[PDB]
């Protein structure tokens, strides 16, 4: 599937639960993984708007080349059915 090899950190703590779940068969059904934790193997962090990221958060993501999006960029992607462009959902850089 499109998210073949992106494993995804979810920070969406303030999505509708049904939300937070098709947003992890999605990318489940599509070959992706998912982790609710930060760590070097993540290739991708999902950030809602009512979520934060710490500095260390930041340095941890710019050390280990994380691309940072928001929920479009799955959902978005799987409407297209084609892996879009990351860097255009990007809350930190519009």
């Amino acid at each position: 599937g499109i998210f073949a090899n992106c494993i995804f950190c979810l920070k969406v703590k303030y999505l509708p639960q049904q939300q937070k779940k098709k947003l992890q068969t999605d990318i489940q059904e599509n070959g992706g993984k998912f982790s609710f934790s930060l760590n070097p193997q993540c290739t991708h962090i999902i950030l809602d708007n009512a979520d934060v990221l710490s500095q260390y958060q930041l340095n941890s993501i710019q050390k280990n080349h994380v691309h940072i999006a928001n929920p479009d960029f799955i959902w978005k992607s799987i409407r297209e059915k084609r892996l879009l462009d990351v860097k255009n959902y990007d809350p930190y850089k519009p």
